[PDB]
DNA sequence: TTTTTTTTTTT
């Protein structure tokens, strides 16, 4: 009854934020400057300003939304006439709806209402075009007339062809005219419920969502997203008569969120502590006793180095870690922790993986007999971390796919007439067991781990964990029992804060190596080569590839402390950890 | 509105090249020598010579492109009468269009406009034949009449047959006549975006 | 092509 365009338009112009900045007028600025055509409004902000406007949006969404969109378009038109003839429609998207429903708990009462669902994006289709206003021509020698068939409305989800010519009243043949046909961008994605919500003994459920217009290509597979929109029943084969009055539900997306100022302030305060590096290392797997050297290396892999593109070749910034340890050395516990704290990570197992599942799988579209690719584990981990457990138990045919990923950071696909090269810039963390149960110190690493030497040289660091009973057993027993009793360590950065800290560092920090750091690295290398030249009788090689690892590790240390330069201390720490690896593999100085 | 046919003809014959050599005349003569039927021109040269002509090409390529080809064809046959009876339709192609769109960035607003794409060829089908003007015969014991169904219009990409015989005004069964059907070479290729982008 | 269990030939 009461028009809400008046209260809405002044709400945009008059609204004060946390720091008294008038965000919405600032947000609407680049909407006309950069031609976004889409606006984002928080539900809490609208509710505080006027609850009547807020509750009208949730309930009467299908009616108030077109009215509100028209009001904002007029506001932009008077503010900048240049918007006309450029963008003819503006979308306003609402986020933060309190009505959040689990994927498994959707029932018939929620159809046609604005709801929000949290899940994981698993499938994305290529962008396509959908007709919303067609133009036909009547093929009848008398007629030769053109008209817009879905008059006075929009073309439904089912393409319907006119049966009677509206301009002559006769049936016959109608020809589509693509030149005058109106189109709109259209994409389809599949969302899956998070593993924490799956009940015992059940399999995860999936929901189909539709992204249209500017919402296309707003997310990548494997991302955790929050999606808001309207549920509706799905019609795909109306002509398939005969039983089956049962339909599936699909979601019509109106706004999507992936995964900000106070958090940035909190991150900066943490970096101010001189001992921030020690705090971060102590926060890695707090429930595991000892393994300080391994924890330090795992922290470096989370941040990584800086990739370099030379005149001819490319230098990866990712760090590869290989762990060999006796059974029960808590190898799998840390890898689970790493996969949970990293902003983007994929956890796999040697036995539960295949070559197609790791890189890309060809799927034949039985509906049209068409071939298309599906992203594998390594592709989904691009820009993140790939964790592989029990690498020694993987099949040889499935292991060769990893060889290219670690070396060239690429995956080559040539099958079913599809040829492509895929980026796989991901850090690889692998764990394995020795051949004969426990580890034999006297024998070299190569004959004690059951892996080809061609894959050993591709790892930046290798660590050996030995479970030898000794005087530390009492400390280990006391620590474990305290964990089972609920006792927790203090001064530990929590998972959520740690994940945000890593994401910020990987995005805004690019350390540069100073002259002093270069001299220390060079001097260590050349003196090591001279020492190694006397007697290079070790299973572990000392090739110039080790020099690149020293560069990567030093950059990671600087990035951990949010520093823009690599100083003497960072280079010194990188040498120490590299020196241990060059000697803990069974070879002395 | 303004007939650019004269402007196009003089532009080709009076194009100041790197040394005012009128290289367009040189390639036109080369085209006549080997019967190439395809003339390519640079958008920069057209814009420099007459920016108004360049805008019309890049904006109304659906309408004015056949007009320009007709003007070029008349000039070629006038220059050399032996070109007839060999090529009935010349081709003019534009290169260097400033409107460059990334393949992933294509949206609905770019449909029906002249754009350029950079990528990698992955698949190429063998050369085939496409019908652009068919001939049909009405199989109805009183007709025995032949006609070209797509009257005053090129045959659309969707093969459609007449429903009512135009010559006799009756429905029935129609048979295609391959011997009186116009054909054009047709090939399909797939382009893939570069891994860098 | 792809994962799976099965009998079969042939990688
Ligand atoms: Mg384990
Ligand atoms: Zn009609
Ligand atoms: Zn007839």
């Amino acid at each position: 009854q009461i028009d809400y365009r008046d209260v809405f338009i002044e709400f945009l112009t008059t609204f004060k934020g946390n720091n008294n900045q008038n965000k919405y007028i600032e947000r609407i600025n680049e909407l006309v400057a950069y031609r976004k055509k889409s606006l984002i409004i928080e539900f809490s902000d609208v509710l505080s300003f006027n609850e009547n406007l807020a509750y009208e949006i949730i309930n009467n969404t299908k009616i108030i939304l077109p009215i509100l969109e028209g009001a904002l378009y007029d506001h932009i038109l008077q503010l900048d006439p240049t918007y006309q003839r450029d963008i003819e429609k503006v979308h306003v998207r609402i986020v933060g709806i309190p009505r959040v429903i689990e994927l498994r708990k959707i029932r018939s009462t929620d159809i046609g209402k604005l709801i929000t669902i949290d899940g994981i994006l698993v499938k994305v289709t290529p962008v396509k075009e959908r007709i919303y206003k067609a133009t036909y021509k009547h093929i009848h020698p008398d007629c030769m007339q053109e008209f817009e068939w879905p008059e006075d409305e929009e073309m439904p989800e089912v393409l319907e062809m006119p049966t009677i010519c509206p301009k002559c009243g006769k049936p016959g043949q109608f020809r589509l005219i693509p030149e005058k046909t109106k189109l709109i961008d259209w994409q389809k994605a599949v969302i899956q419920e998070r593993p924490e919500e799956v009940p015992s003994g059940q399999l995860p459920r999936q929901l189909e969502i539709i992204l249209e217009d500017d919402l296309v290509d707003s997310a990548r597979p494997g991302d955790r997203v929050k999606v808001t929109g309207i549920l509706d029943i799905k019609q795909d084969s109306p002509v398939k008569r005969g039983s089956r009055a049962v339909f599936d539900i699909y979601m019509k997306v109106s706004s999507i969120e992936v995964s900000s100022e106070e958090d940035e302030k909190k991150i900066k305060d943490l970096a101010k502590d001189p001992w921030i590096r020690d705090r971060i290392i102590s926060s890695i797997a707090p429930s595991i006793y000892g393994h300080w050297e391994l924890k330090e290396a795992l922290a470096l892999a989370l941040f990584g180095g800086v990739p370099k593109v030379l005149e001819d070749t490319r230098i990866r910034g990712d760090i590869h870690i290989l762990i060999i340890g006796d059974p029960g050395t808590a190898k799998s516990q840390m890898l689970q922790f790493i996969s949970r704290v990293a902003p983007r990570a994929v956890y796999t197992t040697g036995k539960g993986s295949t070559a197609a599942g790791l890189t890309a799988a060809v799927v034949r579209e039985k509906g049209t007999g068409e071939y298309y690719l599906e992203a594998g584990a390594l592709v989904l981990a691009d820009g993140g971390i790939a964790v592989i457990d029990e690498i020694d138990k993987m099949r040889d045919e499935d292991r060769v796919a990893i060889h290219e990923a670690m070396e060239q950071q690429t995956v080559s696909i040539a099958k079913a007439g599809i040829v492509a090269k895929l980026n796989a810039r991901a850090a690889v963390i692998a764990a394995g067991n020795p051949k004969f149960g426990r580890y034999i110190s006297e024998r070299p690493v190569s004959d004690n781990i059951n892996l080809p030497p061609t894959i050993l040289s591709r790892f930046d660091l290798i660590f050996i964990l030995k479970d030898q009973p000794g005087e530390q057993d009492r400390e280990l027993a006391n620590y474990i029992l305290d964990v089972h009793s609920g006792k927790s360590t203090k001064n530990i950065i929590d998972i959520d804060t740690l994940r945000k800290y890593i994401a910020y560092a990987r995005k805004y920090v690019t350390p540069k190596i100073t002259s002093e750091a270069k001299n220390l690295i060079t001097d260590f290398f050349v003196e090591m080569r001279k020492k190694s030249s006397e007697t290079p009788d070790s299973p572990i090689l000392i090739t110039p590839r080790q020099l690149e690892a020293l560069i990567r590790i030093s950059e990671a240390y600087a990035k951990m402390a949010l520093k823009a330069e690599v100083t003497r201390e960072d280079a010194e720490r990188a040498i120490n950890i590299m020196r241990l690896f060059l000697e803990s593999v069974g070879v002395d100085m």
